[PDB]
């Protein structure tokens, strides 16, 4: 509890999971260094009860966590797991970013997720 991504989410509207080209995907954060630009996105599925009384699936959201932090802090870069996709800027160090850690929403608002110029966002995905 009291732990969250440092950034706002990407919303999925299509059917394909989130995917980034090699070297792309890490959100902008001017308080981090080139060594830190590596991590993963984690899918969060939302389900609400619709008008018919049955549960309906909402659009999935994907949250970025620096490598070695977040709900899959123990996962090494590249580990295969459903809902987890890995991203890294070229040159980033394959080390845990415990100095960055996660965000306490009671203490800090989320950084608005932004991707650098030229990034290919897959079809159906949009930043909140």
């Amino acid at each position: 509890n009291n732990t969250a991504s440092w950034f706002t989410a990407l919303t999925q509207h299509g059917k394909e999971d989130l995917k980034f080209p090699r070297g792309q995907g890490v959100p902008i954060n001017t308080n981090s260094s080139p060594d830190d630009q590596i991590g993963y996105y984690r899918r969060a599925t939302r389900r609400i009860r619709g008008g018919d009384g049955k549960m309906k699936d909402l659009s999935p959201r994907w949250y970025f966590y620096y490598l070695g932090t977040g709900p899959e802090a123990g996962l090494p870069y590249g580990a295969n797991k459903d809902g987890i996709i890995w991203v890294a800027t070229e040159g980033a160090l394959n080390t845990p970013k415990d100095h960055i850690g996660t965000r306490n929403p009671a203490n800090n608002a989320a950084i608005v997720l932004q991707l650098p110029q030229g990034t290919t966002l897959p079809k159906g995905f949009y930043a909140e």
